[PDB]
């Protein structure tokens, strides 16, 4: 149906990122700011970007020049954000490829621990209750000592891991020869593409719900502990997860909406897609936390200490689940194929959009003087060389710093706040409503206007100031304290995109003649936003 063509309601942000962020922040208290942000700023900004693209019929950069020439740095900020995100979004795919290649033997490597990479502290999970120190689980030991080979800190990069580097090269070469060729989909594969992840998720959920101790996991996942709400990090993580999953503030939704017709009702579509995305994110937590509760019951420890409080939660939990099913290798192969399929489509779309946006800036020297293939190869090679920094023995710390500052946090709240503020208080909410009534056929209600003028601005500014007043530095797995220069580099990563609006404002102000007031009054006037008809 239209849902099959719509897709996007499933992604790695729903399967890999939401459960680990919910588990890190206690679980249950994460859901109040999550839903508050979802119904206060998530859907309205998505609809605003879609409608701006549809109205202007322009991409992510040229659309802001026809609405407010002064505030034209939002497109450059989005370009920088997407460029930073494309570097580290593919290490997850590299890990999935490594796991898939490792799951082709007669026995799964993480089922038992008697191998070369194990330690004397390891014991089988089913025999821990017989005896009881510092004992460890075979699956965690596998993930930490065979795939990662963790070092004592970020300042100990150790040596490059050649198998992970080759997997990264393989996934980047898959991205190439497909972005270049242009093969995206057909009229027969989309039925299997959009149905396989849901079938796998249903199988995993059914398996998890029947395990002993699942009720404790559900209670942990659903009970809203209140005293955790005084920490700004819960609010920031819950708010930025919605932005990350919806792929807003990246310049992609504007381009997607630019392909719609002028007379098309996208309001109902933006609501359906958002609701389905949120529901898909919410459902898989049940399976994840039922598995976690079963593991806690089996090992005789707390649910808050069984697994990693970081990005490896899925790679620790899901293989444990597939080890409890008949024919485990078949299910492992299916699960990791599904993960790769989920990741590759988003990576393809994002890299293609970034390349198109970068080419559009210089159409003369990137279409005639230089071919597009050379530019694509250069971008891919630079991204691979940059991402080589996260496949060493101390690359997990570098990955955690880019997933906290590069494409989330204060940098995603800055862009959203400036978009909403510009639209609400310069162009005009009533003017935008008149346009929307012209296109979609009927006038919307007052929810979108108030979310653009009051709710989104207050939430963004309030969360930012709260974090600075009660400051707490970033940690890894609750125990690693990063050095000061690492925090400085992480903040520079966000500032590199945050500093795009004032600089463009200064350039525009200096590139005009006349009095200051005259200059400001001229760069604030929209320039024929809808020219078609
Ligand atoms: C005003 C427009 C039309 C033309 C001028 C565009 C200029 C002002 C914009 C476009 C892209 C922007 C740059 C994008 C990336 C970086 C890298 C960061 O480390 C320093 C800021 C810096 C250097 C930005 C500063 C301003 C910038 C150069
Ligand atoms: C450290 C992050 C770097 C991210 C780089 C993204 C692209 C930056 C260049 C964008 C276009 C600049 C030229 C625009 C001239 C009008
Ligand atoms: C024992 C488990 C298997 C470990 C070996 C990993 C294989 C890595 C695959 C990538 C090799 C291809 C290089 C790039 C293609 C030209
Ligand atoms: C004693 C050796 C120090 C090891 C630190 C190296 C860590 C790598 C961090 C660099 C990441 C690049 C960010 C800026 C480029 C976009
Ligand atoms: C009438 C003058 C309005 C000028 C608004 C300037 C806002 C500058 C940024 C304020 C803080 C935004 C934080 C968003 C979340 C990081
Ligand atoms: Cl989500």
């Amino acid at each position: 149906f239209v849902l099959s063509v719509a897709g996007g309601f499933v992604g790695l942000g729903n399967v890999w990122r939401f459960p680990y962020l919910c588990y890190k922040n206690g679980g249950g208290a994460f859901l109040i700011p999550y839903f508050i942000f979802l119904f206060g700023s998530g859907l309205p900004v998505f609809f605003l970007e879609i409608i701006i693209g549809q109205y202007t019929s322009e991409g992510g950069i040229t659309c802001w020049e026809k609405i407010c020439p002064l505030f034209s740095g939002i497109g450059y900020a989005s370009v920088v954000i997407v460029s930073l995100l494309n570097v580290y979004y593919i290490v997850i795919l590299a890990w999935a490829t490594y796991y898939l290649f490792q799951s082709f033997q007669k026995e799964l490597p993480w089922a038992h621990c008697n191998h070369s990479w194990n330690t004397p502290h390891c014991m089988e999970d089913t025999m821990r209750k017989n005896k009881s120190t510092n004992f460890t689980s075979p699956v965690i030991e596998f993930w930490e000592r065979n795939v990662l080979s963790l070092s004592p800190g970020i300042d100990h990069p150790g040596s490059l891991k050649w198998d992970l580097a080759l997997c990264l090269l393989l996934v980047w070469l898959v991205c190439f020869f497909c972005i270049w060729k242009g093969v995206r989909s057909t009229g027969k594969v989309v039925y299997f593409t959009a149905t396989f992840p849901f079938a796998m998720l249903l199988v995993l959920l059914v398996r998890g719900l029947t395990l002993p101790g699942a009720g404790a996991g559900i209670k942990f996942y659903l009970y809203p502990d209140i005293t955790r709400l005084e920490d700004p990090q819960v609010w920031i993580d819950a708010g930025t997860q919605i932005f990350f999953s919806y792929a807003i503030c990246l310049g992609a939704m504007t381009s997607l909406g630019s392909y719609n017709k002028y007379k098309y009702n996208s309001y109902r579509d933006c609501m359906l897609l958002g609701c389905l995305n949120s529901g898909t994110s919410f459902v898989s937590g049940f399976a994840i936390f039922s598995i976690l509760g079963f593991m806690a019951q089996e090992q005789g420890v707390d649910i808050a200490d069984v697994a990693e409080s970081g990005p490896g939660l899925a790679f620790i939990a899901y293989p444990k689940a597939v080890t409890m099913m008949p024919l485990p290798t078949f299910w492992s192969i299916l699960f990791f194929i599904m993960l790769l399929l989920l990741g590759l489509d988003s990576q393809f779309v994002e890299v293609e959009g970034q390349i198109t946006s970068l080419v559009d800036l210089y159409p003369s020297f990137l279409r005639k003087g230089y071919r597009r293939e050379i530019f694509i190869a250069f971008v891919c090679s630079i991204s691979y060389l940059l991402g080589l920094t996260m496949v060493t023995e101390g690359g997990m710390y570098v990955f955690q710093l880019f997933d906290y500052y590069a494409a989330s946090g204060v940098c995603l709240l800055w862009v959203a706040f400036f978009e909403c503020f510009v639209i609400a208080w310069i162009y005009g909410g009533d003017n935008l409503y008149d346009g929307i009534e012209d296109m979609i056929g009927y006038r919307p209600g007052p929810w979108m206007k108030y979310s653009w003028a009051v709710i989104t601005p207050v939430l963004c500014v309030g969360c930012f100031i709260f974090s600075l007043v009660k400051y707490v530095p970033l940690t890894y797995n609750k125990t690693y304290v990063y050095p000061n220069w690492a925090i400085g580099l992480g903040w520079s990563l966000a500032l590199s995109s945050m500093l795009c609006v004032p600089l463009v404002i200064v350039i525009r102000l200096c590139q005009t003649e006349g009095p200051f007031l005259v200059r400001v009054k001229y760069l604030l006037t929209p320039r024929e936003p809808n020219r078609w008809a």
